[PDB]
């Protein structure tokens, strides 16, 4: 009974994204989704989200400064961001300890699968203490 | 056959682009798709396109010098840009679609563009 939050301001992508995942593989029960940050912290906090993905950058709100209420106020939640040319850099500099997931673009949905294979093993392992 | 030629670096972006489509309203006989410029023009010589959906800048070949090739053996396709903001400002008279593309917006311009080919078909 994992959420997952998919965030991107590229519905073409989110959708790109859901029809390359097999979710009947995955644990899952829900996928949320949202156009944006303010529009994902509204539904996080109507459905904690275990598991967040999200692109790096984004108008208005990065992927950053997303995570980062989000963790505020659900420490427990994993997080995988899609990240770009030289996002690599910026990702260092505002997380630091912690587990720091991220996807290539030219996102490949192989990776994108252990990436979320993997998060909801952190996920389960939170909910062990 | 009228081809829709779609070319984007990233599987997701054509997946979620074709998903967004509703061939159903549509007359594209094939969808054709094509990550880079190269690849690109290696298919339209075999199947000719009448339209190109593209984005702007790319790696190895960006939408400009592409669409440049494909309207030099094929002065009858009509193209589609992607772009979003960054490079609007690159600048007869192409269509483009601004990011984050909406379905609704590129669904217009694929029907703008397949009126363009049929009306023009119709050279009986």
């Amino acid at each position: 009974s994992l959420r997952i939050l998919i965030v991107d301001d590229e519905k073409l992508t989110r959708d790109g994204l859901i029809a390359n995942i097999n979710w009947k593989a995955l644990s899952f029960d829900q996928i949320d989704q949202a156009d944006d940050g303010i529009n994902a912290i509204q539904i996080a906090l109507k459905h904690p989200p275990n598991v967040l993905l999200t692109d790096v950058r984004m108008p208005r709100m990065d992927g950053i400064e997303l995570v980062d209420n989000i963790l505020k106020l659900y420490p427990d939640c994993s997080v995988i961001f899609m990240s770009g040319y030289s996002d690599k850099e910026y990702l260092k500099a505002a997380i630091k300890f912690r587990a720091i997931r991220y996807v290539e673009k030219p996102i490949d949905p192989s990776e994108i699968m252990d990436a979320l294979k993997q998060s909801i093993q952190t996920v389960l392992q939170h909910q062990a203490q």
